[PDB]
């Protein structure tokens, strides 16, 4: 039997099986094909991953269907304190907590006094948003500047990442969309829903729809996917999110609209894994090889150069299950009641013998390590 592999490329090249041959064997198959280890292979047949010990015949693959494979190895923190998340381009190039940092947005440095702390997303996204004194000497200084850099190591001041605003740290034990386990972090969908979608989960979301070409483009935003689940208007207006797919996957999406343009016209897309290129050949011209300025492949079949003959739904449970929207404290030193008012963890006592500044998470003193970590709760 005959199915179609596409591997990091639209083009879907052939592969024999029987209906006893493994998913964990398609995989070792495809893997010495491409010099790649099969236990970081995942196999990806109409929205559903298929595991290791599946047949053909369990899988109900058919003669001329197409299954996906996709490199990302599965990795199995749900208490972290964390709240915010950068994509760190180097070293960790990966998601990473975010630490935030605020300072004056005119003489750009650490003396801006807040008029207060923030407490949601917008407060530290949206420019101009929140206020204060700087301290600087002859500063004009009134607008606040909140920048993210990664936590997980040392970073210098200028040394920043971008932040993913729809990434949450999994706190309210809340099951992925469409693999329903409970994984921290993830991403939440600008849906009315608020549909909750685990790293791994989006990563193959994202790389299969890559390579069907299943992408949304919106006229007044570029090229975007919405909630998995087909939820309108929830495309993902944040496009540096697509950044979480790591360097080579990332390259891709940032030349898909590249792409779709030469097939506009009339061109097509070199198929090999690794070349994505666009190529414009004659109209009626039936040999296409790669000259922008490798390999000679047929137009119709997208094979080596021959002659004569060429040879999705969510649960609803699962979609139900996945929503993300589905008091006072002793002071650490005076013992006394505050109650929070916002998002806020950062505190303040009121009885006037103590007035201890403290998070509201951990009852220690106020520091830059809560007000990185933690400044608000998300
Ligand atoms: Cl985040
Ligand atoms: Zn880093
Ligand atoms: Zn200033
Ligand atoms: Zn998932
Ligand atoms: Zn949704
Ligand atoms: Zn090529
Ligand atoms: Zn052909
Ligand atoms: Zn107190
Ligand atoms: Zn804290």
């Amino acid at each position: 039997m005959i199915v179609f592999v596409r591997f990091n490329s639209s083009h879907g090249f052939p592969v024999e099986v029987d209906s006893d041959t493994s998913i964990f064997q398609l995989k070792e198959v495809v893997a010495k094909r491409q010099g790649v280890p099969a236990d970081q292979l995942r196999v990806i047949f109409a929205g559903k991953e298929l595991r290791n010990d599946w047949t053909v015949q369990n899988c109900d693959l058919d003669q001329q269907n197409i299954v996906h494979i996709v490199q990302r190895p599965w990795r199995k923190e749900m208490n972290a304190t964390n709240s915010f998340y950068v994509y760190c381009k180097g070293p960790c190039q990966r998601v990473q907590p975010g630490k935030l940092r605020v300072q004056c947005s005119t003489c750009r440095q650490a003396t801006l006094t807040l008029t207060q702390g923030p407490s949601c997303w917008d407060d530290v996204l949206i420019p101009n948003r929140m206020s204060g004194e700087c301290q600087s000497p002859h500063c004009p200084g009134t607008s606040a500047e909140f920048f993210f850099k990664c936590g997980a190591h040392p970073t210098s001041d200028k040394e920043t990442s971008v932040a993913l605003h729809l990434i949450a740290t999994n706190s309210r034990n809340i099951t992925c969309i469409t693999c329903t386990d409970v994984r921290s972090p993830v991403l939440v969908f600008q849906c009315n829903s608020r549909h909750v979608i685990c790293l791994d989960c989006f990563h193959l979301y994202c790389v299969t729809r890559l390579n069907d070409r299943q992408f949304v483009h919106d006229p007044q935003l570029g090229y975007s996917l919405p909630c998995v689940a087909g939820c309108p208007n929830s495309l993902i207006k944040e496009l540096h999110h697509f950044r979480i797919l790591g360097e080579e996957q990332y390259n891709r999406y940032q030349q898909y609209g590249a792409e779709e343009c030469v097939l506009q016209m009339g061109g097509v897309l070199c198929p090999r894994p690794g070349c994505g290129a666009g190529l414009l050949p004659e109209p009626d011209q039936r040999k296409v090889t790669c000259e922008g300025n490798g390999f000679a492949f047929c137009r119709e079949c997208k094979e080596a150069y021959h002659e004569g003959e060429c040879s999705y739904r969510v649960d609803e449970r699962a979609a139900e299950q996945a929503r993300w929207e589905a008091t006072t404290k002793p002071c650490p030193r005076c013992h006394v009641p505050v109650e929070k008012n916002g998002g806020c963890m950062h505190m303040k006592c009121p009885q006037p013998q103590c007035r201890l500044e403290w998070c509201w998470n951990c009852g220690c003193e106020w520091n830059r390590v809560c007000m990185g970590d933690h400044w608000f709760d998300v």
